[PDB]
């Protein structure tokens, strides 16, 4: 793992990302998508083949030696919040065990469910515990994209929070 494993923030294109491996925001079908999946879709298109996994999970596809985790969070347009919260929390623990197996020492990851998964509603706090939760009890540095001027001022300072 990373010799002193920290988070990170960026504010650019996760598929410019310099990491050892990415965090795919996954649609169930394994389809290309919007927003991130779509930027994933067109860097690694051969991540795609049998890519389709269920809600909560995450599948771990190679392009080449380079591994893209494909994590399906919830849309919470379909889910109740309640049960929304429970599969946001689950995908970023499969994200752990995937990332833990690979034995990557830095991870490229966006905020799961916050995009046109969010059914309208700002999940920034939501989705960035649920990926604290997750990776806290790993060792591998954590580089976290966003596009967004103020959620990069937000995740900056959580960060920055706990030291
Ligand atoms: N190509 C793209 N990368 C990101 C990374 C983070 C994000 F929130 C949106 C996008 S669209
Ligand atoms: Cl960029
Ligand atoms: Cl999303």
């Amino acid at each position: 793992g990373a010799m002193a494993p920290s988070y990170r923030v960026k504010r650019m294109d996760i598929a410019k990302n310099d990491e050892e491996c990415v965090v795919n925001a996954a649609n169930p079908r394994g389809l290309p998508g919007d927003g991130v999946c779509k930027a994933v879709y067109k860097k690694w298109p051969e991540s795609f083949k049998n890519s389709a996994t269920p809600v909560g999970t995450a599948k771990t596809v190679m392009c080449g030696t380079y591994p893209v985790i494909h994590a399906v969070g919830p849309n919470f347009s379909n889910y109740t919040e309640s049960e929304g919260d429970r599969e946001l929390a689950a995908a970023y623990r499969e994200v752990a065990k995937e990332v833990t197996r690979l034995g990557v020492n830095s991870v490229a990851i966006p905020l799961l469910s916050t995009g046109v998964y969010s059914g309208g509603k700002d999940r920034l706090t939501q989705s960035l515990n649920h990926l604290f939760t997750a990776m806290d009890s790993t060792d591998a540095d954590v580089v976290i994209y966003c596009r967004d001027k103020e959620w990069e001022k937000k995740i900056s300072e959580a960060i920055q929070m706990r030291t």
